[PDB]
This record gives structure tokens, sequence and C-alpha cells, in this order.
């Protein structure tokens, strides 16, 4: 009898009869890799809407098992976490697929966004640390096979669409696994052309200066207004807390003050009191920023802009990292991200700023969290 299903926080694991721990793994995505629709539709019409993708598949799997590879599936199924796909039904579909494939598999299912969702390596770490009886797995001798491979359109007849995702290729990259597409692997087709995301989080450094120009000072001894600018999730608020509010700057958040009449009133009152003020908002465009410049000008104090360099990709990456690691994080919607980008006009001295400091996007974190930060986290 099979050890069967285990249900964890944001993970399902199935261990078939005959699964043995091994020092090397041949791992597979499920949908689009081992199976596709029987119906010939892009998306399955029922739980039973599947067939084995290529008849070459079972033979390769038998060869792999005979060579000592532990056969494993790593499948994203966020429809389960979203409530659109019942777990108990998906479990049944998997068991039927495994029956048809005719070999013992261990299956890991990422039901939610976060640490377990490919390309993040959570499922690999669960396999290694919890589900392989303490046997170290040689990543160099293993392989991951999947269809979310970032391929350009037309790698084969009837593939006018590029891959929906690069999550499978990126999962392999994060873990250090050799990677192949189903057609490369099962069919021995030549390598398909693919693209990787433009932002590579492995390139993120703690290095470099905190701000530029370095000859400048983050603080002023006299009243002033600092206007922060940068994507939400860029880490503006954390920076502003650490360096300005800790130094006694009055924190101004337009969102929470109600009107402008009140935001500018707050600013003006702080300035009369001999205080320095920081505007901690996205402030993407000239009109957003002009209200604070005018406030400063009226009070006769300098206005400076702190321009956070994070790109949209870096911001979204940071947002996903914080969602996975920080229980106080307010998740930023893609709606607000792309909205900001639409509105963004870079700050210039012409608007009326005394100076503009650039704040490079830099790695802030426990060593483990640093390893996690350098993982691609979206396909
Ligand atoms: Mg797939």
């Amino acid at each position: 009898s099979s050890l069967g299903w285990e249900s964890l926080k944001k993970l399902l694991v199935f261990t078939a009869s005959g699964v043995k721990p091994q020092g090397k793994v041949a791992a597979f995505a499920l949908d689009g890799t081992l199976i596709t629709t029987r119906s010939g539709k892009v998306f399955p019409t029922s739980p039973s809407d599947w067939r084995i993708l290529y008849p070459e598949i079972p033979k390769k799997l038998q060869e792999l098992a005979a060579e000592g590879y532990k056969l494993v599936i790593f499948t994203n199924q966020m429809g389960i976490g979203r409530g659109k796909l019942p777990a108990e039904v998906f479990k049944g579909k998997v068991e039927a697929v495994l029956e048809k494939l005719g070999v013992p598999f261990q299956v890991l299912v990422a039901t939610h966004a976060g640490l377990n969702r490919k390309p993040v390596s959570g499922m690999w770490d669960h396999l290694q640390e919890q589900a392989n009886e303490g046997i170290p797995i040689s990543v160099e001798d293993s392989v991951f096979v999947g269809d979310a491979a970032g391929r350009l359109a037309n790698w084969a007849p009837g593939r006018k669409k590029k891959d929906f995702s690069c999550a499978d290729r990126l999962f392999a990259l994060n873990v250090g696994l050799p990677f192949a597409t189903p057609e490369e692997f099962f069919l021995k087709w030549p390598a398909a052309r693919f693209e990787l995301p433009a932002f590579d989080p492995r390139t993120i450094s703690s290095a470099g200066p905190l701000y530029l120009p370095e000859s400048s000072s983050l603080l002023s001894p006299n009243p002033e207004v600092v206007v922060a600018v940068g994507f939400p999730g860029a880490g503006k608020s954390t920076f502003i807390q650490e360096h300005l509010v800790s130094a006694g700057y009055v924190h101004v958040n337009r969102d929470t003050l109600g009107s402008w009449q009140r935001c500018v009133s707050s600013c003006q009152a702080a300035l009369r009191q001999g205080k320095r003020v920081v505007i901690d908002n996205t402030n993407p465009d000239v009109p957003s920023r002009a209200r604070y410049i005018q406030c400063a000008k009226d009070a006769g104090v300098p206005c400076r802009c702190f321009n956070f360099c994070a790109t949209i990709e870096q911001a979204r990456h940071n947002n996903r990292f914080r969602e996975m690691t920080d229980p106080s994080h307010a998740p930023v919607s893609d709606m607000v991200m792309f909205s900001y980008r639409k509105q963004f006009e870079p700050p210039t001295l012409a608007e009326g700023f005394l100076e503009i400091l650039e704040i490079p996007f830099r790695l802030q974190l426990d060593p483990a969290l640093q390893r996690l930060y350098r993982q691609f986290s979206e396909g």
C-alpha cells in the first residue's frame, strides 16, 4: 500500500507504493509535461480531461527508475489555493495519471503562492529535507523537466504562442538542476530558443554606496522637505524609517491624511516647528511632487528629492520576497505597480528641488533570507 497523501501548509505530498529515496532525482512538471488534455483544448474541461503527453514517456520513466533515479513531480496548482480546484479531486486525477504511467512517483503540489510555488525552490527543499529519508541528493546528477520554459513562439508546428511562463526553467536554475523541456528530454528534439527574465536576482549586491552623490548628506540640520519617489514595494518606507524618521523627520503619508489641504497643512505646521519633513509616497509625477515643492517654497525651506532606483521588476521581486518572509508586509497589487509606471516622470531640478539623491536598489538579512532573495520568484 502507498504511504499516500500528506496535507501541509500550502503543500500536498503523495508518495506512491514503491517509492524509494535515492541520491539522484529525475523530476517533472505535470501539466504540459507528463500530461495534456484529452479534449485537445488548452485547458482541461474536467478532472478526467487528460492523456499522457507523448507515448515515449513511460519508456523513459522505466529507464530512469532502472538507473536508480527517484521519480518526482513538482507541480504548481494555485487553483487549489484559490478555491477553483478542489484538492480532493486533484488528488484523484494525480493517482489516475500515476496509475497510467505505471511507475512509482513522489508528487509535490504547490497549492498557493509563495515559497513552494515554482520557480521558488520550496518544494525541492521539502523533498530534500523532509521527504527523502535524509539521503543527500546530488543536484548535478539529477534533472528537472518542464514546459514552462520561456520558449519563443513556434518551436514546433502549432505553438504560435511563446511559453506562458519560465517557472520550470527558473526552478531548475534556482536549485542548480540540469534542465530540459519535455520534447528535448523525451523526444530528443534540438534545444528550443528561450528567454530569461531581464532582472536576475543573483546579481543583487549589498555593495556600492547607500545613495548618490556620496558627497551629499541624507540629513539637513535645518527645516526642509524631502520627497521620496519610487515604485511601491521598492523599500522606500523601510529606508525612510531607518534613516530619516529615526533622525526625527516627520513622516507624511498623503494616503492616510485625507485631503491635500490637510497634507500641506501638516507639512507647514511641522516646518514652523523647526522640524524636517519626509513625504513617504510614490509621487510618480510632476503634479504629485509640485504640491510639496510649493509647500517648501512657501515656507522658504529647501526641497530635496530622494529618487529610489528600483525598476518595476526589482520592486515586484522585493514585494514577493516580503510576502514570503515578513508577516507585517502589505502585499502590493500588480495594479498599483503598473499604474505607477504609467504615471512615472523622473524627478529633475527644473521642478524646483535643491538636489536629487539617487538611492540604489540594494540587498538590505539572515544568511538564509539572502539565499532566498537571490532566487527568481516568478516565471
Ligand atoms: Mg507545465
